[PDB]
């Protein structure tokens, strides 16, 4: 809501201005990594238990 | 009303006086307009 005056003077403010913004906001992904060897995939699975 | 005091002597002696003022007021006017689209007062159905 824009703010108004009315100035003392009789010339006329010819419209108000009430509008809308509309603002696109963005995007980004973050990231990570988890690696496991080889070795420790069977021992978690049984394989070598 | 002005207050006069008494000075004395040789000096010419005057009499308190008055004074009346009137002031004409100054006038203004203020413009502040709202603009409605047509489409606004038929949502205002």
């Amino acid at each position: 809501h824009q703010p108004l005056i009315a100035r003392d003077g009789p010339h006329p403010i010819e419209q108000p201005t009430h509008n809308y913004m509309t603002k696109i906001i963005d995007r980004r992904a973050l990231n990570a990594a988890f690696s496991l060897a080889t070795e420790a995939i069977a021992l978690l699975t049984g394989e070598a238990l």
